[PDB]
């Protein structure tokens, strides 16, 4: 399995970049330098590389440093033919974010969370990203009368309506997408799965260009079915971008290679990607975005091996995926079981609510011990999938 | 504390009719006749009893039965002087529901449960009931390819907007409320947690009348901060119902009583029910229901004990979050760290986008390090709220 | 892959014998007769069976009804070759045992419970068993203050050096095996980890013949790795048997067939089972059980089908594992990552802690900075792994 | 309740010097002078301070720069009378200790580690420690191949045996703790939980001087039961010294004050560490020190607020605690629910396993129905707990 560009694999400067300072310990990593990441991604394959404001300008940057560090930065773009398909702002690091960016207490650091954002948007169209994506990573509370609840999701509100009517102003061709995320680092995040940034979008005035950006491991932060999760984002017609990495269960984001978390999720979340839905559906189009954060453990070697790894997994799933639905005995298992049968609408055409409660055979006469006798057959179909991701098929 | 009807306590004749059986083992107690449950419910102080169709009217019953149950029903109810807020269908026990009513893959029992649903907002609005729950505790899967999950969301609409639209039809003065649940039943229940049934909602022809049915231990298992979640819920509008309980942890829905699970959740799900938003909002003005079960250990005394537990709960956290906020130094800590400011709209009246990037005082002159410095004391604000909690202030 | 007696699979009665009642709904299957079981089980492959005292015997049955039972029990055990290596008590499902066997508070049901264990420990012995299983999964609380906590670790203790001072008493050919679950039924289950079973047998007046029954899904549901409990158990000289299925996730026990949950996780499991240790030591050599329940979705030809599942997926598991080991990268990649570097004394022979004290090499003149920048490589090493478990290397 | 040196209150350096660092923003609060410390603590009511070896004396500092740092260290424990009853040794922050200490697949780095614990040990002895603790938070693995499971286990045998003879044989009064943890730093760490622990001691050669350090928010990461987990401890003569404080949920560890975390599981915990158990056991007489993290949103003034909060919360619960015994009406609660028949032995003194086998009124004519009767209570008496928790019995 060898990625190509056409593959879409797309990495943030900051997965690579990674350092590996957490909690408990500092860096294990000298600083990566851009120019250099650029050159490495584009010879492993990678089509794109993404980046949040400061991981490229820091925050206390001159005008002149900007120019230069953009001016090396584009040069290295030209030279591999990356692109860059989504930009981020970073509203989380600076100690004047403590309590968020958007829905921070304060008003003035309100005031300049929302203006450093409408600068990113700029600097994001001159890249020529597509997408915009908000991580609102320090919105929330350790403690629950920390916030005004109503306050907090009108200030979000304000945020993303400002910052879209401000796209839409300028004439830029990009859409936002919100990334959910249910604590860490605080202890309640506001948002905090696909379903509440869904049900958020709906209450904008600009919500036909704001999105989804969902992110396996903190889907599963929640102990969700991230497979399910995109699923409704894109029934919703609302899957933006990804960012994909693993998880191994509840408790701090990992962030692991893609694959390497929850293996069998893995496997039905590229088959959606790749497959789409067994009856026909909206399709994932974007970029595959890995947001992921090489161990602490390795040494530089290891961060090319798990920016390979990365693409690996994503190619071997989708190789077993494809054989999976094309296998004839699967089809069958699929038919047996219903999948195919879910597909039909429940009522007859124009049939109405009358008309069913009325018809004796769907109710008063409906033979509800025959009906249950049904085998449906999931485990032999569960089987036959995990057998096709083993390679025993 | 002593509840009175004006409190508003409903209880669903299966909590406290609930007999003790679990995976592991037999019931404990004798099933317990539906008179003589609204006879004690009545004598306790409650406003109201909520049943599912299946609680009342056993699955087979024949007319004549159903008649008399119900005779022998609404003649509790004239004399006691119980409402009934809240009726729902049981779309679970059943073996035929063992895949889903709604989402069920097998379509001739897709249109059972349809039909069964159908019969039952008859009866809801024949009771005079506000709300109709449902609850879609089967459908779901426990294993990924069991489903298309573009044609189960489908199926779910097509269910609830045809009911929806039935309602609007006979012109029933009755809400649908969804509830989501993460897990248990299924290994992965669809809308899970309330920002998906949020979100849903928006994709119904009918969602003007559909709204939300949340439950505390549902929220919690998924390890979701059940106040955040309500908060959205009551944001959107869509606060229709509530089910009360507690849980002890991400595990099997536990369903103990109101304030035996975290009691601090517990202590702030109150406060916004009696508070409501620090900075106004809407209020949620609704039944305080409680869906919980009785320990099994426990004998019938234990099940009146407990029923009583329930409204002895929700007072005495009530006394202390209206004597929270009502006291001075809350109030003083309560503007320190801004939650008053957080109710202030980021921009100034008629302030664009490019205004606020062009105003040099909120950005480039923006002192993000002396901002910075700003001590937001939440922890002495949440010290606070526990200090009124455990009756010391 | 064929499963054969050889290969040690054991099958509880209970598991192909799970009728599918749980909390929300009744039995989907008709139940199934034990001499059926028998046949059905010998002619899949397994080697044996097991089951808990009520699994074959009624509670109610009369010592004729007893005798007859086992006489066609035995029978079909003599028709078909299958053992019965592990024999358990069911100190659950009756009413009587709602607060616990063992630790009940009332001391007459505790006297019943461990009369209820002796004799089943005759029955356990004159079937040939080899291990007594002890799960008590009603010893606990819901409630923290429901129990003195040191008195139910005293009764629990009371109960496990009677049960073993018989077997030693009578000289049955028998160890007791305990399997800790951390919560469900109970809140709260005594003795929640392999830990707390480990550190509880150091308490044991007999505590030679006590060991443990660990259960995958079980120590899953606190988020624990059970290839690490596992390997602890071993280690210890305590792990006696081993009871294999699959879990999704902290939430209630599924029971999926093994391989059905965490892959990545069995393959490690099946490793360590098949394999042992990188540098050697203890392996574990009892019988490859199934504790799990076919999904009541399914008829009985996906029970058959569950049945089968799991032993093809420990089989292709074993395959992979034997596969991936053997592989020189593989074996090349451990010698980089520092495997058998560990397996080294850090003391040399004869060193003593003064010794290294005032060794300058290892502390005063030790480069902490040059050791640092090792690369251990632990993220290609898990690919390599993966990519065996793919079936692509 | 004002606390006050009698009380035993002790506090890490580490706490209060957290400056705000987490994985996604630098430190919020300025580096806190370790003499300034022990002059803000002692006037807070604290008793003693603890520390990690590199909280007070950097990793590079030269034995000039050591011997000026205890110089006026120990000038500041003089002056205000704080005693130092535990000392620890930093072994996860520096990039060497990236793969662990003890347990360090490099061998190299493990004499390293132990060499840095031995001269702890001198160094705690100096001090007057009575305890030694030992977090092994870097000892562990993200993937399952990276470690000999069996090795990693008599690696950490012998870090902890070396350290215990050295005790010995210099006939230190100090006893060793082990601090467990399920994860993070790692994504599995060795001995995860109190059972592991206790388990893991029980294979030491010199156990007798090993003990446990557990820590609330450390057991509720993996869902257990804080009171239960330290009961076993108590119950072992394992308890040696313990960390306090809250944590909300499975997710990264919060670190937040003691009670603002769980607080019915808080006030249980006050009740065995305070009053013991019900019919009488051991007793914790040890320090009570809080290792919690002052929330990164407060400036300084909220760090002594949060200090004040973890002695305010203690007492608070405390005195709760007793009214909840010291109470007639919950006495006798507590005798209805069987918590003092717990206490009595289920076998008659002299009664041996065939008596009671053979004694027909505990088995062969036991009334099992009758039993099962029995109203445990177990709610009633909860809700009586929970009414002292809130100040209103
Ligand atoms: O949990 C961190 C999130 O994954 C973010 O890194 C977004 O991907 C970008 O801000
Ligand atoms: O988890 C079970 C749910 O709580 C349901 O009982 C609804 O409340 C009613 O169908
Ligand atoms: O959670 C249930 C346990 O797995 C038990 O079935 C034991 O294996 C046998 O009693
Ligand atoms: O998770 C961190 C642990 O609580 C440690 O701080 C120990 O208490 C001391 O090393
Ligand atoms: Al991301
Ligand atoms: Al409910
Ligand atoms: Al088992
Ligand atoms: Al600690
Ligand atoms: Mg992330
Ligand atoms: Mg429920
Ligand atoms: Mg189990
Ligand atoms: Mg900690």
């Amino acid at each position: 399995v060898q990625p190509t560009p056409a593959d879409h694999f797309t990495f943030g400067l900051w997965t690579v970049g990674w350092t590996g300072a957490d909690p408990f310990g500092v860096a294990t990593r000298k600083n990566l330098d851009p120019v250099e990441a650029v050159h490495k991604l584009a010879e492993l394959g990678a089509y794109g590389i993404t980046f949040h404001d400061n991981d490229l300008i820091p925050f206390d940057a001159t005008e002149a440093e900007r120019e230069k560090i953009l001016g090396d930065f584009n040069q290295a773009l030209k030279d591999t033919g990356l692109k860059v398909p989504m930009v981020t702002t970073n509203l989380f690091s600076h100690p004047v974010f403590k309590d968020g960016g958007f829905t921070s207490n304060d008003r003035s650091i309100r005031r300049f969370a929302l203006a450093k954002v409408l600068h990113n948007i700029d600097l994001a169209a001159e890249m020529g990203a597509e997408t915009f994506v908000m991580w609102g990573g320090r919105e929330g509370s350790e403690y629950d009368g920390s916030k005004d609840l109503a306050a907090a999701l009108d200030r979000m509100r304000e945020g993303v309506d400002t910052a879209a009517g401000y796209i839409k102003d300028k004439g830029y061709n990009l859409r936002i997408a919100l990334e959910p995320k249910p604590n860490e680092p605080r202890g309640d995040i506001f948002l905090p799965t696909v379903g509440h940034g869904l049900a958020f979008i709906e209450q904008l005035e600009h919500g036909d260009i704001v999105g989804l950006n969902p992110e396996t491991g903190h889907e599963q932060m929640a102990g969700l079915n991230f497979t399910h999760g995109i699923a409704q984002a894109l029934w919703a017609e609302k899957l933006f971008h990804i960012d994909l990495n693993g998880q191994r269960g509840i408790k701090y984001d990992q962030d692991l290679v893609f694959g390497h978390g929850d293996l069998t999720s893995a496997f039905f979340t590229v088959d959606l990607l790749e497959n789409g839905f067994p009856n026909g559906g909206p399709k994932y189009t974007g970029p595959r975005h890995f947001d992921y954060k090489p161990s602490r453990t390795d040494g530089y070697d290891g961060v090319w091996d798990s920016a390979k790894a990365n693409m690996s997994m994503y190619l071997l799933l989708k190789e077993r995926a494809l054989a999976f639905r094309a296998d004839p005995e699967v089809q069958e298992a699929m038919k047996t079981s219903g999948v195919f049968e879910l597909g039909e609408t429940t009522l007859n055409a124009g049939e109405s609510a009358a008309d069913l409660m009325n018809d004796s055979a769907s109710f008063a006469g409906f033979d509800a011990e025959a009906a249950a006798e049904r085998n449906f057959a999931f485990i032999r179909l569960n089987q036959l999938a995990i057998e096709h991701l083993l390679g025993s098929r």
